[PDB]
């Protein structure tokens, strides 16, 4: 009825009645590139393998994608239970990274409050940083910094405000402290950055991605719409179909968020990079704002970083990491991302699993019909057949309590359009295009299904075969039973430009 | 918006930007049964022809039907512009009536105020009525009426008050003077009048109605469900498919309205008969209530019995009758009924043309999305395929700003199912079944269209036959043009089931 | 709940539970200037005596106002039951009137379809018009007419389209026909008018009004906001407090309706003058539009002309005059007006009474809380103490089912502001300013009460005395009983610029 | 609007344009009971001081109260800027606790995974606990626990699994390693733990609470209404006026929540205790439900037990705790509670200051008129004077865009009555009664203000005393300025009755 009536009526001992609508992106690192580790991850809800090109070589990310695909297709033998799994390339982007401190890639020299540390960029101490003296990537720091500007190191625990500029060197106080350590990153919040959004390394990484048939790019440190356009002209014609997800990692990208969203296929909210750049008492508005617009606009949005970073080293998360994530789902994020817990973890399965749990359970508190009616209200009058067919399909899904909204697409477009409006019922997307099954996982509520059957002489016949596919899938995965109802969205005629037929059909 | 704003921004100087949705019912009498006259009337907007069986032999009304079918079909050589026309039989009923005035001649005597009238029941004075003895044929008048009771003779114009009750007579003072002719009808407001709702005449008349394939019965002085049931049993299973419209003409009907509606296919508010048997000020609440229940019940209701009464003898009406019909059409009426204006009148055509104009001009003060959003969440929720397909279709018509909702069933039932959500787009109902094209004028917003084609021996090709028909009609008739989007509703097959294919098709 | 649920729930045999909120303006003429006739009219709900300065002298309207006041104060002895009665001056305004036809002020010469009639304005036939030849007021008709323009005579039944222009004379066909008769009016729909909105006669009439302490002016044929401003500069400083009601009697005033409403204190909709000037299939939108804006803006609006014009000569109105009026109340008119039925009538009491009945009964179909919530929603953020106090007072009146909203004002302003928002509960306005008690009757829902008690030394005491007045008034008139609730709106402190105190106080 | 738009148009870069409405509760321990420290905390936002009676003698907490009263009143020489401060007693309850570790010293032993622990009940080992024998003081541990049961020692950090049940002991495998000190508390999730809700200690502690005029009791491990009733009977009629907040810390409480709420003055969600006894993913639904019921019930609810847990030993928090408190305040919390951060922490002040900042920044994602329009038509409708005066006052605050709603009762009850409609303007509650100024921090949006003046011997002058006080406070404290409009609520007199004078006063 009311939103409040709907929170009051929640029952913690009622069962999970929904299957899980929000997607899980896992970051694949040393702890999760074994094929066996990944088979389990896929079995515990992984849907997108993130590769962080901020660290490592090409032969290594290619081994990593080979094991992801080895595990993903161990399931292929029975295409009903087969879960697609997408590969995501997260670019490096305009980073600043520290040296090796002693000559060693595993050291940490422990800075002390009040102490003094000279930044050098003498290209000499590239691997000699100790307690004083410190080397950096950014050649032109001595230009955008000023005598008081604050510099954060590692994800941010080690802080320090400069006292002495230079032209070659720089010297500074230490508010905070801790460990320095090696190959760490540096932030310069509230300080300009003349690094390009696409370095020549990031160009090479993108093109690699095209060669490897990745399904999405996570473009780092996007600040303005030219940065998106560059990523796409690199991906070029060969990767006009790769989805670009801009990462909002600084204040500008929030300020310039609308034009970033125009140019991009979806948005990643990097909550930690933000909670360094802008005061933290405000990230959570930014997130909420940036999710809502991505929902007005029916573009995926990914909530990321500092999710369960206590499952790097405990097998069970703080009850407030739990609440953090479960509220990202409620704000209407499309997907959730794990960085350290699945990459460097001592318990990566435990994290993937807990994430599926938390997120299944947050949908108990989604008021699905308020969402829908708000998102319909806010939709424009279109002359798009496929848009109107989606809206009707969702109305109907609510007046039946549809078990599903079976949607046949090659594009993926038409299953996206239906999910735009947040049906409570799951969208079973039936495709023959393995790229579209992998990319579908971005969009909340799409359960992609990959048909491998050959195309039939008579298209009528063909449609029935795909739809019956989807219905054995639903019966099996548990979404419904004989004699329930579904919406089915198809074309009338082959090579109809659009998905313009809705049938309200009882499960057989 | 508000409703109040939707008025504030009305524009008289603007041109009607909606079709006429309300059906025009016409009472056929001697001024309007020539074939040429009925052809010109059908041209001007007539949708239903009412025969009034209180007057006339079966051989008379059989010829009047003959000419209406003649006229109606003169246009049948161009399906695009053939307009179907329904044939309604209105019953005599439990009427009280006067005897005859004596002599021969201009059969009329003057009833002067404050003077005296013995109502007698002696069948000697049956043909010897005058200003002192007046015979009527209700034999228990004397027991159901009392002293001080009113008696309205000739259709309300004359009032008597009952001064003295006798054994088998009554002495009355004339209170509303007038002039009395022969066989004119009497109203005993407030009396327990006990005549059967179905007389032996009414039985032979309904059995006539079936022999002539009439489409609706307007049944008179209905008081209770048992009355509707007796009419139905009489129509029996040779005429099960005839629509029965109960006429509410007295207080017990308004009282028992609810049970009368459940038992009936539709309602007629008879405001003149009801203006006699009720405090005339209370009438306009009676109608507002009974239109209201009828709309929530999804049952057509007709607003009647005096609409444009000046035009018996004047070509144009007093704007108060125009505000009267306009507010009946806004109140919720599906049909308006013309009675004297088109039966015995001098301008049966300027009457049809004016009513068409007033209904088409009133529809602008109808706030249409208001009506939808409520009727979506008033009328039975959460059910079965057909009602989910219909709602799906209406939310689509609203999203894509459809120019028409093209509906294929043969009963009519699924086109009703849609009209019961008051979409803003006209519902073109395509049927091969002439009765349902005639009968569907009762439902507001439905535009019957009769496909006279043989059936293509393949379901989808038959469907596109009909849809392409509806399209060409709608383009000819002005509803939509090339490039607009229409919604389409159909069978899953000819397996029966129900109607469960919605489609959003651009207009060729 | 819904609007439709609220129409369905109407009961015609439940009692009138409301007292009558809409006001009644009666036109005082030969049949109603006796003091005894008027005492009864006041006793049957008259609230404003309209004097039509279109006919008659000054000594005559002054006799007429003397008898209105004689009857109004026969009730004054017991100020609880005393009903105030306001005098309204309806100007003549830029009229065109015909001659005397034979030399006699009572003749009628009966024009015939197709016939020929010369208009002359030779100032010679001022009183000789017969069947041919016809004299007019308007000197410059031969300028704004053209060879085909249509001229209507009497309220409009006699029509005629010119065939021959001139410089001095004019000659014409006769569509329609009937009686010509004497001192009749002429309309020139769709034809310019160089008559002034304020003739020198209308100046004199206004100033007379000021001398006689009229309470409102009904300004005729207002076309633009300069016309309002002229009426007020005439009324001048001595009549800055006389309320000006513009009459919208032609197409322009509808076109220029907004600026007319700015300049004026309220609007009269003259439905007959309109239904000649603009097609009649559109008056009823104009009316509806013009009432709604007058409600958005909290200015009184009066629905007028052709109300019950069958109670000029029958003691009981057409059931469709009844429906006409009862729908004006529903559209939200503030007041209702009778012209012929109370002026020239053979049954003026019967009309005043039926009007009270019809209008009491229409409020059964007002959804009072939808009104309020729409009118609140549509209100601006004001920093007006008195506006906010009114809105809260009305909310409260709904959360109690207030018997009344007792409002103490001198101005009248604060009782107007409360009524702006259409409480269901009646507004008892307690004033010492007899002008404000008389003018209050314009505003729907104000039941003015005139306190004659002297001002008390202590203002606290004084307020209690006026409020207890109002509560004996309510107890007596029937609005409520001991132990019910009311809202009471007063000032805190004397000579507070405003009514800023709301008390929710139980009737004693 | 939509709710979704209200997010889409959030602006991080904008400055907080609302006051803090949520009360900050602080747990006073050894890091925060000096008088100087409490003065600085009260300055930074503390509204309530919580004593935790699980630890400490009566002479200890009596001195801690002494200093809180000292600090609190240092500011009392300027009413304008004295902030009242409530004193909350939190009970020990049915706690299970460990014995002591042997020796003396740094009383801590290491519990290593996969190793063994005999839980014994022999009061010989009561002070001779170690890594093998661990004594606890719950004597029926053995019958309510089972094999495979978990046992969480020291506040969740340590988990044991029950390998072997004995007669009077248990053998357990250590699953979450750790370090164990003395007298640390045990959780037996899922066990029928039968200790009394009110122990003999808790009785002497509540009787202390009354001797010291505390204002609220936070009562722990409440499971059923009878538990609340036993606490109430103990507080007896010397402390009838003390507010009892039930603490929901186990599953039976969440289960029986509804009865617990009826019996209680308010709720505390204890998310850490609740995160142990429940699947931690289910917690965030539990809270959302229990905040929800509490808001519809118009009963304050506190969100607690881990809010900013980093700041025990770090000056600023992990943004995830910040998103955590922000979403508790949006969920509906009236108060936030700080526990370790301000009791034993190193930065008790940077914690108060940060929480103030996070609550004040979160209130922008609160959609306020949404909350009103529902709470107006959810919460008991159509009644009695006081609730009609309160709603009147809120609709006014919204119309005139009020800067404050200034409320005079002495109990507090009428200021609650208003806060229960969530107005957008802060409620300045003016009382002469210090307890109600302290106690009213529990209610969101209420800003207590204590008038220390004697009573003017004339009701209205007393009223203007207080109102002019509230005005000057509100101007000093920033809420509104000269020329803004405030709403005022008051007695009709000191006759009792209730509160029934609303007033809309401009600001001097």
């Amino acid at each position: 009825d009311t939103f409040l009536e709907h929170m009051c009526r929640l029952d913690i001992d009622s069962p999970p009645i929904t299957a899980r609508n929000t997607g899980i992106i896992c970051t694949i690192g040393p702890a999760s590139r074994s094929v066996e580790t990944l088979k389990e991850m896929i079995k515990s809800g992984m849907n997108v393998a993130r590769l962080n090109f901020s660290h490592g070589t090409h032969e290594y990310h290619a081994e990593t994608i080979k094991n992801v695909r080895t595990a993903t297709e161990s399931f292929a033998s029975d295409p009903i239970l087969y879960r697609p799994v997408a590969v995501a390339l997260d670019t490096k982007g305009p980073e600043i990274r520290t040296g090796l401190i002693k000559g060693s890639g595993t050291a940490e020299v422990e800075l002390k409050k009040g102490a003094t540390l000279k930044i050098t960029l003498d290209n000499a101490y590239m691997e000699k940083c100790d307690e004083n003296i410190l080397w950096l990537d950014y050649k032109n720091i001595c230009k955008v910094v000023e005598v008081g500007s604050k510099i954060y190191v590692d994800d941010g625990l080690i802080s320090l405000q400069v006292k002495q500029k230079g032209a070659d060197f720089l010297v500074t106080e230490v508010e905070n402290g801790g460990s320095l350590g090696s190959k760490k990153g540096v932030n310069l919040p509230g300080a300009a950055v003349d690094l390009p959004a696409v370095s020549e390394k990031d160009i090479q990484d993108l093109k690699f991605g095209v060669e490897q048939d990745v399904d999405m790019v996570f473009a780092s440190f996007i600040r303005k719409a030219s940065d998106v356009h560059e990523v796409r002209k690199v991906l070029g014609e060969k990767g006009k179909n790769i989805k670009i997800i801009s990462k909002i990692e600084n204040h500008e990208g929030v300020r310039r968020f609308d034009e970033i969203l125009e140019a991009s296929d979806g948005i990643m909210v990097a909550r930690g990079d933000l909670g360094i750049e802008i005061p933290a008492e405000k990230v959570f508005l930014a997130q909420k704002m940036m999710i809502g617009r991505c929902n007005r606009a029916g573009k995926p949005v990914i909530s990321a970083t500092q999710m369960l970073e206590s499952m790097i080293k405990k097998p069970r998360p703080t009850r407030a990491e739990g609440s953090d994530v479960a509220n990202a789902v409620l704000d209407g994020a499309d997907c959730i991302m794990l960085s350290g817990e699945t990459a460097k973890g001592d318990y990566p399965l435990e994290a993937v699993r807990m994430q599926h749990l938390i997120a299944r359970e947050a949908e108990a508190a989604i008021y699905h019909l308020q969402l829908f009616e708000e998102l319909r209200r806010l939709a424009p009058i279109t002359s798009d057949p496929t848009e109107a067919t989606a809206v009707g399909a969702v109305e109907a899904s609510f007046k039946c309590c549809s078990g599903a909204i079976i949607v046949l697409t090659k594009s993926g477009r038409s299953a996206h359009q239906v999910a735009r409006y947040r049906p409570r019922a799951p969208i079973i997307a039936v495709t023959r295009n393995p790229q579209t099954a992998r990319q579908a996982h971005l969009y909340r509520g799409i359960f992609p299904v990959l048909c491998k059957d050959p195309v039939q002489e008579a298209w009528a016949e063909d449609v029935d075969l795909r739809v019956n596919f989807a219905m054995n899938v639903g019966k099996a995965r548990g979404f419904f039973k004989k004699g329930d109802v579904v919406i089915v969205l198809t074309g009338w005629r082959p090579g109809s430009g659009f998905t313009n037929t809705m049938r309200v059909v009882p499960v057989p």
